[PDB]
């Protein structure tokens, strides 16, 4: 519910600017992706449990260009950002690790 959809390359660069010193979690997923749908409700629920963390969403079908530049091979892929810089990443619909990575990098 506190997740925002990134529908353009500019909205992506903007969100990372507007976050300040907060951690940014990006979910690179697609509408046809099986495991992506399995972990999606969990992602959204974490966003209303972490006021300190910015939760974002990229759709790789619309953003093939963006997905490629971020070296996304499979989905869901979660990438984590402090300031402008990437501070960590992992791939796969893993509920426990997603939470653990948020707790660690916050
Ligand atoms: S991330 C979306 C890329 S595009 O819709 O501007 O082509
Ligand atoms: S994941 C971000 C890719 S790029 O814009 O830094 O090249």
């Amino acid at each position: 519910t506190m997740v925002k959809q990134i529908e353009s390359k500019t909205a992506f660069q903007k969100a990372l600017k507007a976050a300040g010193d907060k951690l940014v979690v990006v979910d690179f997923s697609a509408t046809w992706c099986g495991p992506c749908k399995m972990i999606k409700p969990f992602f959204h629920s974490l966003s209303e449990k972490y006021s300190n963390v910015i939760f974002l969403e990229v759709d790789v079908d619309d953003c093939q260009d963006v997905a490629s530049e971020c070296e996304v091979k499979c989905m869901p892929t979660f990438q984590f950002f402090k300031k402008g810089q990437k501070v960590g990443e992992f791939s796969g619909a893993n509920k426990k690790k997603l939470e653990a990575t948020i707790n660690k990098l916050v």
